[PDB]
C-alpha cells in the first residue's frame, strides 16, 4: 500500500491519490517513481496555463491585466524550462534535494501569479490552484527520501 501510505502524507491526499493511480507506473511504483508521476502531472498543468496566459495576451486583454499576465507569462517559463526538467534530472540521478528545490519553486510561480491578479477576477485560477497543490504533494513526496 505505498500509494495510500505516501499520499497520507501530503497536504491533499485524494488529490495525490487521484493522481497516481491514474498512472500506470504507480502500481509498481517506489517512492522516487510516484514524484517522477507528480512531476508529470505538474507539467500538464503548467502547459495549460502557458497557452492559456499566451491566449489571453493575444485576444486584447484590458490594460490592466497586462502586467499580471505579462508576470504569469515568466512564471511558468521558469517553470517549464527549468524547475521541472532539473526535477526529473534530479529524481533520476538520485539527488532528491535539487527535486524539491523545483517543487518548491512551481507552488511559489503558481501562487504568485494567482497573487497578482489580487483584488480582480482572476482568470485562469483553477490551473494556478492545480499547478500549487501538485506541487505542494511532490515536494512532500520528494521528502520521503530527504
Amino acid at each position: 500500500n505505498l500509494v495510500e501510505t505516501t499520499c497520507k502524507n501530503t497536504p491533499n491526499y485524494q488529490l495525490c491519490l487521484k493522481t497516481l493511480l491514474s498512472d500506470k507506473r504507480s502500481a509498481t511504483g517506489d517512492i522516487t517513481t510516484l514524484a517522477l508521476i507528480m512531476v508529470d502531472a505538474i507539467k500538464a498543468k503548467a502547459n495549460q496555463a502557458a497557452v492559456t496566459i499566451s491566449k489571453l495576451r493575444h485576444s486584447n486583454p484590458p490594460a490592466a491585466w497586462k502586467g499580471p499576465l505579462k508576470n504569469c507569462a515568466f512564471s511558468y517559463k521558469v517553470i517549464l524550462t527549468a524547475s521541472l526538467p532539473e526535477a526529473i534530472e534530479a529524481l533520476t540521478k538520485g539527488d532528491p534535494k535539487f527535486a524539491e528545490d523545483g517543487m518548491v519553486g512551481s507552488s511559489g510561480d503558481a501562487q504568485e501569479c494567482e497573487e497578482y491578479f489580487k483584488g480582480s477576477k482572476s482568470p485562469f485560477s483553477a490551473l494556478n490552484i492545480a499547478v500549487h497543490e501538485l506541487s505542494d504533494v511532490g515536494r512532500a513526496i520528494v521528502r520521503n527520501l530527504l
